[PDB]
């Protein structure tokens, strides 16, 4: 009845779960399209909305569902399991239905986040250009002891050319590339010296708009797995700091290749947890 994506074995998320740390008492804000908080497979929490129209929790684009269910889907007899089934879950809507979304309520969503004490904050979205208000927004969460994860982009490799979008660009975020099934780099993932980690992206499945299961793939699939993996080493050493989480991930990734396609390599909750 309940389905274990291959996602969360692989980073063996499955292994710090089995110790019994499921990120409880973690607050997950997940910065998307919404959340179809009525999915029997999730438990929104709460959050809110910066789009004109639309409440925080409906999703009409799949997205930010699929994305919550990577991070949480609740551990049950039914649907898909997610990295840390245990986390306080905010659905904070920053995009449209269409899948966009302006600086200035990605902006909002972020302070929002920083100001009601999440922990984490997953923004799978991402864009060719930055600002300054961006920059200060994700630097101040960050030093006010957040741990920031965005998705790296889709935006493949050409050359040496840099393809990482923003805000995963900016050094006080966690850009995240996608790898599949197999551990080999997807061809979607941007590539560049900002890249820092791989998580499983390609052929993901989880929780979709009207209480179903989808596939999907992207870096915005591989973000959330991280998100996840920050919450289940916070749920064992809560004294740790964002710092001190963004550290622990990136030193115990299992190397994959060039840093520039690849970071320090596919993450390990298991070596990273302690
Ligand atoms: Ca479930």
């Amino acid at each position: 009845a309940q389905t274990v994506p291959y996602g969360i074995p692989l980073i063996k998320a499955d292994k710090v779960q089995a110790q019994g740390f499921k990120g409880a008492n973690v607050k997950v804000a997940v910065l998307d399209t919404g959340i179809q908080a009525s999915h029997p497979d999730l438990n929104v929490v709460g959050g809110a909305s910066f789009v004109a129209g639309e409440a925080y929790n409906t999703d009409g684009n799949g997205h930010g569902t699929h994305v919550a269910g990577t991070v949480a889907a609740l551990d049950n007899t039914t649907g898909v399991l997610g990295v840390a089934p245990s986390v306080s879950l905010y659905a904070v809507k920053v995009l449209n239905s269409s899948g966009s979304g302006s600086y200035s309520g990605i902006v909002s969503g972020i302070e929002w986040a920083t100001t009601n004490g999440m922990d984490v904050i997953n923004m799978s979205l991402g864009g060719a250009s930055g600002s300054t208000a961006m920059k200060q927004a994700v630097d101040n969460a960050y030093a006010r002891g957040v741990v920031v994860v965005a998705a790296a982009g889709n935006s493949g490799n050409s050359g040496s050319t840099n393809t990482i979008g923003y805000p995963a660009k900016y050094d006080s975020v966690i850009a995240v590339g996608a790898v599949d099934s197999n551990s080999n780099r997807a061809s979607f993932s941007s590539v560049g010296a900002e890249l820092e980690v791989m998580a499983p992206g390609a052929g993901v499945y989880s929780t979709y708009p009207t209480n179903t299961y989808a596939t999907l793939n992207g870096t915005s699939m591989a973000s959330p797995h991280v998100a996840g993996a920050a919450a289940l080493i916070l749920s064992k050493h809560p004294n740790l700091s964002a710092s001190q989480v963004r550290n622990r991930l990136s030193s115990t990734a299992t190397y994959l290749g060039s840093s520039f396609y690849y970071g320090k390599g596919l993450i390990n909750v298991e070596a990273a947890a302690q």
